[PDB]
């Protein structure tokens, strides 16, 4: 939920953190 490298492991809807 924001941008990053990690994809984030459990909004599953299409975002990053890091």
């Amino acid at each position: 939920g924001g941008k990053g490298p990690i994809f984030e492991t459990w909004v599953t809807e299409g975002n990053y953190y890091g």
